[PDB]
């Protein structure tokens, strides 16, 4: 029986009805070039990953109207994919929208807390899967599961929803230089200077499917990043152990590492248990909290294995075809020892922006294709994406502090590194390519409709201010 308290991470979760049977959904958003909440589900995960990364919430802040929740308290809740706070936006009869914003000023991005039943009372403690009731300090309104055009939504409004707390990680808890579930991360053979890495970003989609080993750059780059995502649900941040099961997520495609006996990258749709689990193993010899920490970022030599089949993953020597193929063989090598290591917050974020981006930029450019051959095309989400990439890139104003402004400068090479080695630059330019086979907005707004026309010449603009962002020195 445990309690919640500030610096924890949560996943709120809600019951509907689906196909006549109550499901869990959770509370979810994105917050790259889409702001509002949303709802995801946690179904048929035996066959299907859930995509827990987006629903995941940091306890914050919580104050009376790290510190113990109690009943009564006003709560800031940090999305962990964005940055960004849960917040009762002003938009939407008497309802508002619910969705992230950056600002923690005002009362909007501030719920309390408030008994399910008669069995909490207000100063009590909050348990963990205690189902709470969340009330916005700025207009009062609940928490709240709608129904509308054939699917479930999230709002503020004046009917409640019980909401359960299942809890992710304790970040007041977490061994400092762990692996903890959910850690985007690289897998080094340290000795070769080489890690876990995937074709570059030159290479079409079924051609970034294949896995291997790599020295050089790439160590610095977006393509060998990886998310490790446990099983379960709740406390899917604990310290992960030796010998427990995982699948790997590729952060800068979306895909999941997958035994066919090949290796091979699935779309999370085809990602199911027994060919995309695997386990970290301390050599290869024949519960519920945070658990103990047992696998030590820099120092600890892991093997990775194959959960269903045993096997190991291991690498194909060069035949006498630079690089070493990522292969899976019940002995492998002697040296096939990885060492693992944490991705800076920073390359990380970028490289879940990229994805984003990436995945949003390819819906445009299917969608202007169908015009010039019902119709695909998110107008809205490219000129939000395109405005917050600008910010993304935004140069230190001139009036800042000399290391607030250094710092800033460092992180915007980065950015920019990133981005150039993911073939951004090309992807912006087949944009606007795309875009310059119309004489003006009014040619576009009669093929597209009128609200794309409307956004023709900005979202160009912005396309070339962006270009100009990833070339400047």
């Amino acid at each position: 029986i445990q309690f919640l308290r500030t610096d924890d991470e949560v996943v709120l979760q809600c019951t509907a009805t689906i196909h006549k049977e109550q499901q869990k959904l959770c509370l979810a958003a994105e917050g790259f070039g889409n702001r509002l909440c949303f709802l995801e589900s946690t179904s048929n995960s035996k066959n299907v990953p859930p995509d827990l990364s987006i629903c995941t919430f940091v306890l914050e802040q919580s104050l009376s109207v790290h510190r113990t929740l109690l009943y009564g308290h006003a709560i800031l809740l940090r999305h962990s994919y964005s940055g960004m706070y849960l917040c009762c936006l002003s938009t939407s009869k008497l309802a508002f929208d619910v969705g992230l914003q950056e600002d923690t000023t005002g009362e909007a991005c501030w719920w309390t807390i408030h008994p399910a039943s008669k069995q909490r009372s207000e100063g009590e403690k909050v348990r963990v899967g205690d189902d709470l009731i969340l009330v916005s300090v700025s207009s009062e309104r609940y928490l709240h599961l709608s129904y509308g055009n054939s699917s479930w939504h999230v709002d503020a409004a004046f009917q409640q929803t019980l909401w359960s707390v299942a809890p992710i990680s304790s970040g007041s808890e977490a061994a400092q230089g762990y692996l903890i579930g959910g850690d985007v991360l690289r897998l080094l053979h340290g000795h070769m200077d080489e890690c876990l890495t995937v074709p570059s970003g030159e290479h079409g989609e079924e051609q970034r499917r294949t896995v291997h080993y790599e020295g050089g750059a790439v160590s610095v780059h977006a393509r060998s990043l990886w998310r490790l995502e446990t099983l379960r649900v709740a406390w899917s941040g604990s310290h992960i152990r030796w010998g427990q099961p995982f699948r790997l997520r590729h952060v800068t495609t979306g895909k999941y590492l997958s035994l066919m006996k090949n290796l091979l990258l699935m779309d999370k749709e085809k990602a199911d248990v027994k060919s995309t689990a695997f386990a970290f193993r301390s050599s290869k010899e024949k519960v519920d909290g945070m658990g103990t920490s047992e696998i030590k970022y820099g120092d600890s030599i892991c093997y990775i294995q194959h959960v269903d089949t045993g096997l190991w993953l291991t690498y194909q020597a060069v035949d006498v075809s630079i690089q070493r193929k990522a292969i899976m063989h019940h002995e492998g090598h002697m040296d096939d020892g990885l060492n693992l290591s944490r991705s800076q917050h920073e390359e990380s974020r970028t490289a879940r922006v990229i994805q984003s981006t990436v995945f949003l930029f390819n819906r445009f450019i299917r969608g202007l294709d169908a015009l010039s051959k019902t119709i695909d095309l998110p107008i809205e989400s490219v000129s939000l994406s395109l405005q917050d990439l600008i910010g993304y890139f935004h140069p230190p104003d001139e009036h800042l502090e000399h290391e607030d402004k250094q710092n800033r400068l460092r992180a915007l090479k980065n950015r920019q590194n990133l981005f150039q080695e993911e073939g951004m630059i090309n992807l912006v330019l087949e944009c606007i390519d795309r875009l310059h086979v119309y004489s003006s907005a009014a040619h576009f707004a009669d093929v597209a409709g009128r609200e794309a026309g409307e956004s023709w010449k900005s979202i160009l603009n912005s396309l070339y201010e962006l270009l100009a962002a990833l070339i400047r020195g």
